[PDB]
């Protein structure tokens, strides 16, 4: 029982929801349907559990990274978008959001770690990672830093480590050739070279985790950090004039960061995939369905064009789709979680000195991919073989 | 111990294993070999332990998806039958006893699932399965009911899920490109669906087990139900004048149910080669040596075309074969023990309601892949502590070597 | 010790370590590169740890066996040799020194077992396996057999089990095809059949170990042995009349036994690594290099062609280099490990009896790529799991394998 003639649709309680409810209160208006938004505890945990039932909303808003996760299980429906629609967005996005060749949602917002400057102390930010060497000497002066970032978290400093050549999984024509990790070619080497020289020179430091960057930056004793939107809500706080921009380019290569994509899917389960479609083709994904959840809570770079140039005026926006034009989809795999611990252990010995470069990156490919799949078949089996056992007989002892 | 030089059988018991030493009658005379026969219990078990060390038996009589683990292991011989005798037998036999790309085994019996309808009910069966709603009602009138066939078994429904494009593990060129299962596809979801359908708009009951099903047509209380050959002797001791004919057409495709051919094989520790080869060719393959067997205990429709059209005149035995014809060739890998399982609780969280079509469904495949690994790895670890425990330190080392 | 502006070698603790330091005040003297030859304990051991680190020595001696695990953790440099130096050496040795495609040491010398005969009781030495049972009799009568050797090891059987056509994995130009396990084709089965024939035949025993087949010889109750050169030093003190040539021939086509291949690999943390070339290159491994290795002590075949043809006079070292050419590359990635384990309990079986050919041939295959994830990747996360999340002899893991009922 999801629904019968209606649209109940679930979304993050820190979103612009009272916006979209606005716009399900013109979608009513216009043809008859009671559109109810929702903002339930930990809803992404709780959703593949009820849909699995055949339970819940008919439409679910999410970064896409959490929807392969769905979208295997086959808890969501195909969208069906025809070309005319499919180019108002962007190329780029559209890729973040098909599972095994196909479109599973329609994508939303937009996230993307971009440059973040103090136009105070350093007004013309660097175009390269190379004067930072440069840079932090000159500010040291001042008693100040360069550049001060989170290096305990791979999310962090995988910009740097991709930007020459290394690359997570390749992604082939909407299917991720999960045999071809990149965290070994010379790009992914010489850049996390690069990031351990500047620790090593004492450009930089070791131990800054992401309480220590946020408030190094605050407090202006750092000219530069890398941090994304979610940031940009603490600068105004602290008063300091800060400046937003594309990141430096290593080697001359253009920086590579993780780029995630909030959107929405349609329900396996849901018996009005038609309306649910409906609204969200030409009701929200209109230039005022955003604008109307912008004002509630900005989305930041939205993934419609026509909207996202009314948007670019604003250099923060402006920068973090400039970014995430040059960036990796996060993949939406599920061994996405094993890389990201794979690559976490290869950072942190790399940076304090236990291994060289050449050795930890090596070593995460060899225990990423086959300590990917290894406690997974392990997992996924001891888990559901005991439970269909626990389930089976404890179902006749009832 | 070693065989020995005459041919020595092994078979069951149900089939017709003094049907055998009739056509031993006929090979004891031209050639003048003694043909025995034994008869072992759980022999589908006993076979890996004395053919395994070079004795057993010379030929083994069984369904072919066992004859999988037989031949991989390598307890059996690779044949070469004429090229003229290969087309004396259906081509779809062939495809059952290989792997590899090479043939293991002579196909004796073909075996698959089949509509059973009572005549004095339903003189005229539907030849679609989306006229069962509507057939139910029309009986339930008289305090009857359309169709009835057990649920908590893959075996028995897979034939819907089948039926419009679902498949276990791909044959392509002799082989099974096994990352590529297909319980998943538009086809395995529109016929579970179609089956939940059933269930839940009440033309159908869920917790319909075997026993509850052959019985409650044997009482007359269905007018159809899905069987096999195994059940026929049990409707002709009820005394219900029954029918039999291919199974009913889902979305315009026919449905395809497991097949199971009955294979005799000749193991590789079997120095009498070419008598086994030469009776089992000629002797009991002949138009007359199927007769003998089948006259003891019968045998269902037959691998070899010439006796087939012979017993086909019985629509019994037509029916069976037109619906192996169009069915699946039950996989002899050891992966599919595996696709049993997961289809098992597919099946009944779709039916029980907890669970829904492609939820359930798409487990299948992460419980497919997820379960096949960790028994294709099981067994080694049972090998390890008996292959690198018991020969490394329990045996010859502490045993001579103390 | 990270050297900087040096140059610290690690060899190993019995080999020409002192040829190689004269090499070493050699090298000095013309550049002004003071090198330092060092023998660890179980440095096999030591380096993939120190290595690890940003430590250890700039270039390591050691057999491509093992290179495989130091290629892959990322602790080799890869190296650059010239076409004209390429073809110095023998083309086979090379490959002995590939990982992914790339070159990650320089090869020195080569072991493969040969066949070694007493000169006295069998002047003129069989070429066929298939004269062996006929061998046999004529010395049963003087109270002597005609061969015996290690059959607890799949090292010494393997030579015969390959020669007709099996193999381990398959190397077709730079890599191995892994899901290609060739213990079960006809080759293994006629392989391994006719030396199981040879058991039952009573033409030969089934208890012989290293021990046993090395003393046979020596004490001259035999006539032939199949090993390699490490066990001269003993015929030479039993003062036996002894005679080294190429391996049997089987089915007409030649033996194959496993090659191994003594390299030099630079470290990849090494800031030195032009002087390491360089002294790899222009110095030991021209004539007089390994001239002064081979006599602190012998080396054997050598992978330089020059040096080879000079000590091939030695009839030993010329039918070394013989079987070798015949012998397959012992391969060095991490699955050759349960390969051995799993060849050995087949070889085992067959030898007792308990499984026939066909048997204990395709259950060598299964419980080898079984095996292949069963430890290489079970105790790969085991330890991961152990440490990263935390806060010779298997010895088997976890967790719950609950079946049935
Ligand atoms: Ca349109
Ligand atoms: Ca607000
Ligand atoms: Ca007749
Ligand atoms: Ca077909
Ligand atoms: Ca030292
Ligand atoms: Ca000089
Ligand atoms: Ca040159
Ligand atoms: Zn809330
Ligand atoms: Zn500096
Ligand atoms: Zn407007
Ligand atoms: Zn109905
Ligand atoms: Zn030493
Ligand atoms: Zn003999």
């Amino acid at each position: 029982k999801i629904e019968e003639g209606k649209l109940v649709i679930w979304i993050n309680g820190d979103k612009g929801y009272n916006g979209l409810a606005e716009v399900g209160k013109k979608f009513e208006k216009d043809t008859g349907i009671k559109v109810t938004v929702e903002h339930p505890d930990k809803l992404e945990e709780k959703f593949p559990q009820v849909a699995a039932t055949g339970d819940g909303p008919d439409i679910i808003f999410w970064a896409h990274d959490r929807f392969g996760g769905y979208a295997q299980s086959g808890l969501l429906a195909e969208i069906t978008p025809d070309k005319a629609f499919q180019d108002k967005l962007y190329p780029f996005t559209w890729d973040a959001v098909r599972y095994n060749g196909k479109l599973i949602a329609y994508p939303i917002a937009v996230e993307a770690l971009s440059l973040i400057y103090n136009k105070d102390l350093l007004p013309n930010p660097p175009k390269t990672w190379e004067e930072i060497p440069a840079l932090d000497k000159e500010l040291k002066a001042k008693g100040k830093s360069a550049l001060m970032f989170n290096l305990q978290e791979p999310y962090f400093t995988w910009p740097l480590i991709a930007a020459d050549g290394g690359y997570a999984f390749k992604y082939e024509n909407g299917k991720y050739d999960i045999k071809d990790v990149g965290v070994d070619n010379a790009g992914a080497k010489a850049g996390l070279t690069f990031l351990v020289d500047l620790i090593k020179n004492k450009h930089m430091n070791a131990d800054t985790d992401y309480s220590i960057a946020e408030a190094a930056f605050n407090k202006g004793e750092t000219a530069m950090t890398i941090n994304g939107p979610w940031a940009w809500s603490n600068i105004d706080t602290s008063k300091v004039n800060y400046g937003v921009t594309v990141l430096p380019t290593f080697k001359g290569q253009p920086s590579k960061p993780f780029v995630g994509v909030l959107s929405a899917g349609i329900n396996a389960a849901s018996p009005n995939k038609e309306l649910a479609k409906e609204f969200l083709e030409n009701y929200l994904l209109t230039d005022e369905g955003l604008e109307a959840v912008n004002k509630d809570k900005p989305l930041g770079a939205v993934a419609l064009k026509s909207y996202e140039e009314e948007l670019a005026k604003d250099p923060r926006i402006a920068a973090t789709m400039e970014n995430a034009q040059k960036g990796e989809i996060m993949p939406n795999i599920p061994q996405m979680s094993a890389f990201w611990y794979a690559v976490r252990t290869a950072v942190i010995n790399a940076a304090s000195g236990r291994q060289t470069v050449d050795a930890a990156l090596a070593a995460a490919q060899t225990n990423a991919a086959a300590m990917a799949t290894l406690e997974k078949l392990m997992k996924a089996f001891e888990s559901l073989k005991s439970f269909q056992q626990q389930q089976q007989q404890q179902q006749q002892q009832q």
